[PDB]
């Protein structure tokens, strides 16, 4: 389902927007409803419709690339195309259905702490598109205190720091039976995504330790404890058009041609396997499995690419 | 100035902290120091120090390019190279030398709607270091309202609407006389920079008027005043590897070559001039005088970089 055509279910929902409704999920995770205001909520609405469409509709760079292809790319809705389904994913599937006439309201004696997340359900078109955003350390925002009689020289200072905050700025949403994702950092951390990545990680691990590619893989499995390598490491694992793909000797003589490469990565003082331990060697390692050093067929100038995409498909 | 040497300055004032405080931008161009309680003022240290961290120290994948070198990369501060300081530049350079004893402090009974900016100094290794956050439009916040005496009858509403906010999001900072940038919607809009992007596009267009590629240039001029097309422009009037090199028909030649880009950008019936009108293919060909088209000498595939870096250096 391509990214045209996610604008224009976008566009479908907005243009024919029919009324928002908005869920908090707990940490016994039980979906409870909101009681918003009126005004606050047709406020609400309107923001959250104009960051959608800046974000979405207007955005012409605006790209829907797999998450598992990961790179660095802002204004950027990455795919979920995993099999696991954290538990927050069927949460906001189970928020998309609360029936209207539900009483399972909550209670705000709780001064939201056990808030975990906010669900946003802006529906149009008679579908339901479904905003999630977490519940952050309330940025402490400070307020002049003027305890004084009821004081020009009062001081700022965080007065209930119990407010409920939504910032308006979705973390992930979901379409239909879709799930996009905005701020990933929310997807690896809260959601407790870091497991699958890191297993993914192993596996690449695995496969590059098996592959005989490098000689000491110490530097590696080091930093593989880090989250910036294992979601590299995953993307490896499951997009690499050279792992697995080209052969050994190919990659080594490649490396050594290369003059760029050559004195990027370090070869290995005998032939058949790589030398690659340290931080820049290792990104410079997984940016080659990555296919990133690219040169121009115009320019015949060499480049880094922090994202890119196939043309032919 | 390296990514690199960029990193251990920040460590060197983040780890020699050795003091914060926070000066108020104000709509008329002055700096009002502020009022902030000191434990709000150590949670504003902590939490500024831990962005800081996650997203220069602890970012492995951290890129410094140029800003007039715009591209779409997630975690990378762009380098303020041009010539033209916005305002708030200079009121941040100022910011940073104003005498410990002055006593030229914010009145808080300009409830906070004279607030422009914020400044954060934080100074460590003799070194200050500068941040800077404005008011984000899309910003919002919801308390609870219920009180009957002091019964379930009571909503969820934002009521004071004057507070401070200081999300722990900086969108632009100063090391010394560097500046660098990291919300560029926050420079382009607030800053107002966008003239500055707008007449280097019109150069842009003027330079390709020249070149004598294209035949009309009306389509580029209409998408010209959108800002995410005037960037692009930016881009290619400053360094585009592709114009300012005389040689259209040898550009004429590869796209007739290029697989991909024979399909989209077509060639006049004379074969001197390219025909460029849709939006698509004006993205096609400002991707092309940006290089992004390139094929791997290891899987001979073409691909499609959002983001690159050149490799020479």
């Amino acid at each position: 389902m391509t990214t045209q055509q996610l604008k224009e279910k976008i566009s479908k929902i907005i243009d024919n927007f029919s009324g928002i409704r908005v869920v908090f999920t707990t940490t016994a995770n039980e979906l409870k409803l909101s009681r918003i205001e009126g005004s606050a909520l047709n406020s609400i609405a309107e923001g959250f419709i104009d960051k959608i469409k800046e974000d979405i509709i207007n955005n012409e760079d605006l790209t829907s690339p797999l998450l598992s292809n990961f790179d660095d790319r802002k204004n950027a809705l990455f795919k979920f195309d995993y099999e696991q389904y954290p538990e927050e994913f069927n949460k906001i599937t189970q928020a998309i259905a609360i029936p209207p006439n539900s009483q399972d309201y909550y209670n705000p004696l709780n001064k939201f702490t056990d808030v975990k997340g906010i669900i946003i359900l802006i529906s149009g078109d008679n579908k339901c598109l479904a905003l999630y955003k977490n519940k952050t350390n309330l940025a402490v925002l400070r307020n002049s205190r003027k305890m004084f009689n009821l004081d020009p020289d009062g001081y700022l200072k965080q007065l209930p720091n119990e407010i409920l905050r939504l910032d308006f700025n979705y973390d992930l949403f979901s379409i239909g039976e879709d799930f996009y994702i905005k701020n990933h950092k929310t997807l690896e951390t809260q959601m407790k995504f870091h497991q699958v990545i890191e297993a993914q990680a192993v596996i690449a691990l695995n496969s590059l330790r098996d592959s005989l590619l490098i000689e000491d893989i110490s530097g590696l499995e080091k930093s593989s404890r880090e989250i910036s390598f294992a979601r590299k490491l995953a993307k490896i694992s499951k997009h690499s058009p050279v792992l697995g793909k080209i052969d050994t000797k190919t990659i080594i003589d490649y490396v050594s041609q290369h003059k760029y490469l050559s004195a990027i990565l370090q070869i290995n003082e005998a032939g058949d396997k790589l030398l690659i331990k340290t931080k820049t060697s290792q990104k410079h390692f997984i940016k080659l499995m990555s296919d990133d050093y690219l040169q121009s067929d115009l320019t015949k100038i060499i480049y880094m690419s922090i994202a890119k995409d196939r043309l032919d498909e």
